[PDB]
C-alpha cells in the first residue's frame, strides 16, 4: 500500500525549508491518489504517472535538496504501487481465441491444433484470422526462392566439386537474386498499384506469376477459392474486415512486412496485439496446444537419461500415439523411451475416457486492465502466447513500441533501398546509417537490425523478435514500471517480467510443429537443404 501525504511529508520532511511549488505539486496529487478509491485501474495509473513527473521535475529543479534522498525512495514506491495496482485489481478477459494463418492456405496440421483448443474451450469464440486479400503471398516467396535456387546451383555447376562452393557461399549468392526478384516484383506491386488502386494484393500477385514464372491464372484462382473456402468453415475472420487494424498506423507496417518482406511472422506479430487491443481474449501460435491436466502424469518419473525439452515434447507424444487425437502426430521421441516408461504412458491414459482429463480448460480468466501477460520458454518471454483484456495500457504500449521501432528501421532502410543498388550495395549503405543514426539509447536494438533484408532468405536470420516480437513486449513493460513511453535500452531483469507470465499451466509449448519455424532456419537445416537442391537439381 502506496505512502499517504503524512507519511511522505515525514519521509521529505526538512527542518525550516520552504514547501517549494514543485514539492506541493507531488503531496496534492499522491492525497488526490487516496481518493480515486472509486476511479478505473488505468486511471490510477495515470496518476501515479503524474506523481513520478512531478517528482522528477522537482529533483531536477533542486539538485541539492535534502527532500531529494526520500523523493527517489519515493519513486522506488510508486513502482511497487503499480504492480500492487496490477496484481489487486483484475477484471475478466474476454473468451476470445485469436489464432493468425495469413500468405496461403491454412494446411491440416494447423486446423488439428487448433481443434484441440475448440474441443476443451467450448466457451470461447474462436477467431482464425487470415487475409483475403493475401492467399497467394506464400506461392510468389516458394516460386522466387525456388527460381533463386535453379539460377545459383546452375552457377555453381562446374565449380561444383571445389570446397570453396559450401553452403554458404550457395546462400549468399543466392540472397543476391532473391533481392532482385523482390525488388523487380516491389516494382510491379508500385506501377500496378499506380495504375490501378482497386487492384488487390492477389489480383497483382497472379499477373506477376503468369508474366514473370508462366504460372496459370486459372489455377492461382482455383488455389485462393479452395483456400477461402477451407478458412470460411474453420472460424475465419479476415484482417480486410478489420476496421481498425486497417485505418491504424500499423497496417502500413503489416503490409511492408506481407507485401515486401514476405515475413508472415512479423505480420502475424503486427496484427496479433492488434486483435488483443480491439477485442481482448487470448493469442495463440497455430503451434501451440492445450495446457495437460497438471495430474496426469504426476505418477510417472522423469528419467535422468532424457532432458527436460525431451520429457515436455514424449508426453504430447504418448498422448496422440495412444488418443489419436491430432493424427500423424510424430512418435520420434516417446519410441526412444524404455518399454517400462512407454508402458507406464499406454496405463494412464488407457483409464482416461474423455478430452478434459487430459487437456486442462482456461475457463473464466481475469487480468489487470494495465497488462498484457506473455508466454515463457527457458531463453525468456515468448509472444507465441499473450492474454489481453480489450484496450489494456499494456496493448497500447506494444503497439507504440513496433510503430517506433519500424520508424527507426524505416528511416534507415528506404534512403538505402531508393538508391536502386545491388543488394551488398544495398546492405552496406542501410548499416552505415544504423550505425550513424545509433546514440546510447537504442545502441543495442540499432546492432541487432543489421540482417532486415535477408529474413526468410538466410540462416540465423531473427530480426523480427526486436521490431515486432519478444523485444516490443518487454520494452512495453519497461515503459508501464518506468511511467513513461519509448524505452530502447532494455534494463529489465527475469524477476521483473516474470510478474506478465501466462502460467505454464495454460500452454503446451513444447508441440511437434513449434520445432519448425516458418520465417527462420537454423546451420543445420541450411546445410541439410544446400545438399538436398544440389541431389535434386542434378539427377
Ligand atoms: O506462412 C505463414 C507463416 C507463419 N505465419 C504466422 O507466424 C506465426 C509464427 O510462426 P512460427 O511458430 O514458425 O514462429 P516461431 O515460433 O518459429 O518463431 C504463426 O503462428 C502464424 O500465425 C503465418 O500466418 N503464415
Ligand atoms: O517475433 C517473431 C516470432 C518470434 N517467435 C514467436 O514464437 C512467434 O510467434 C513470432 O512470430
Ligand atoms: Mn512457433
Amino acid at each position: 500500500s502506496l505512502v499517504n501525504r503524512k507519511q511522505l511529508e515525514k519521509m521529505a520532511n526538512v527542518r525550516f525549508r520552504t514547501q517549494e511549488d514543485e514539492y506541493v505539486a507531488i503531496l496534492d496529487a499522491l492525497e488526490e491518489y487516496h481518493n480515486m478509491s472509486e476511479n478505473t485501474v488505468v486511471e490510477k495509473y495515470l496518476k501515479l504517472k503524474d506523481i513520478n513527473s512531478l517528482t522528477d521535475i522537482y529533483i531536477d529543479t533542486y539538485k541539492k535538496s535534502g527532500r531529494n534522498k526520500a523523493l527517489k525512495k519515493f519513486k522506488e514506491y510508486l513502482v511497487t504501487e503499480v504492480l500492487e495496482l496490477k496484481n489487486n485489481n483484475l477484471t475478466p478477459v474476454e473468451k476470445n481465441l485469436h489464432f493468425v494463418w495469413i500468405g496461403g492456405q491454412i494446411n491440416d496440421t494447423a486446423i488439428n491444433y487448433i481443434n484441440q483448443w475448440k474441443d476443451v474451450n467450448s466457451d470461447y469464440n474462436v477467431n482464425v484470422f487470415y487475409d483475403s486479400n493475401a492467399f497467394l503471398i506464400n506461392t510468389l516467396k516458394k516460386t522466387v526462392v525456388e527460381s533463386a535456387i535453379n539460377d545459383t546451383l546452375e552457377s555453381f555447376r562446374e565449380n561444383l566439386n571445389d570446397p570453396r562452393f559450401d553452403y554458404n557461399k550457395f546462400f549468399r549468392k543466392r540472397m543476391e537474386i532473391i533481392y532482385d526478384k523482390q525488388k523487380n516484383f516491389i516494382n510491379y506491386y508500385k506501377a500496378q498499384r499506380e495504375e490501378n488502386p482497386e487492384l488487390i494484393i492477389d489480383d497483382i500477385v497472379k499477373t506477376y506469376l503468369s508474366n514473370e514464372y508462366s504460372k496459370e491464372i486459372d489455377e492461382l484462382n482455383t488455389y485462393i477459392e479452395e483456400s477461402l473456402n477451407k478458412i470460411t468453415q474453420n472460424s475465419g475472420n479476415d484482417v480486410r474486415n478489420f476496421e481498425e487494424f486497417k485505418n491504424g498506423e500499423s497496417f502500413n507496417l503489416y503490409e511492408q512486412e506481407l507485401v515486401e518482406r514476405w515475413n508472415l511472422a512479423a505480420a502475424s506479430d503486427i496484427l496479433r496485439i492488434s486483435a488483443l487491443k480491439e477485442i481482448g481474449g487470448m493469442y495463440l501460435d497455430v503451434d501451440m496446444l492445450p495446457g495437460i491436466q497438471p495430474d496426469l502424469f504426476e505418477s510417472i518419473e522423469k528419467p535422468s537419461s532424457v532432458t527436460v525439452d525431451f520429457w515436455e515434447m514424449t508426453k504430447l507424444e504418448a498422448i496422440m500415439k495412444y488418443k489419436e487425437y491430432i493424427p500423424e502426430y510424430t512418435s520420434e521421441h516417446f519410441d526412444m523411451l524404455d518399454e517400462e516408461v512407454q508402458s507406464s504412458f499406454e496405463s494412464v491414459l488407457a483409464s482416461k475416457s474423455d478430452k478434459s482429463e487430459i487437456f486442462s480448460s482456461l475457463g473464466d480468466m481475469e487480468a489487470s486492465p494495465l497488462e498484457v501477460k506473455i508466454a515463457f520458454n527457458s531463453k525468456g518471454i515468448i509472444n507465441q502466447g499473450l492474454i489481453s483484456v480489450k484496450d489494456s495500457y499494456c496493448s497500447n504500449l506494444i503497439v507504440k513500441q513496433i510503430e517506433n521501432r519500424y520508424k527507426i528501421l524505416n528511416n534507415s532502410l528506404n534512403p538505402a533501398i531508393s538508391e536502386d543498388n545491388d543488394f551488398n550495395t544495398t546492405t552496406n549503405t542501410f548499416i552505415d546509417s544504423i550505425m550513424a543514426e545509433a546514440n546510447a539509447d537504442n545502441g543495442r536494438f540499432m546492432m541487432e537490425l543489421g540482417k532486415y533484408l535477408r529474413v526468410g532468405f538466410f540462416p540465423d536470420v531473427k530480426t523480427t523478435i526486436n521490431l515486432s516480437g519478444p523485444e516490443a513486449y518487454a520494452a512495453a513493460y519497461q515503459d508501464l514500471l518506468m511511467f513513461k513511453e519509448g524505452s530502447m535500452n532494455i534494463h529489465l531483469i527475469e524477476a521483473d517480467l516474470r510478474n506478465f507470465e501466462i502460467s505454464k499451466t495454460n500452454i503446451s509449448q513444447s508441440t511437434e510443429q513449434e520445432m519448425a519455424s516458418l520465417w527462420s532456419f537454423d546451420d543445420a537445416r541450411a546445410k541439410a537443404q544446400f545438399e538436398e537442391y544440389k541431389r535434386n537439381y542434378f539427377e
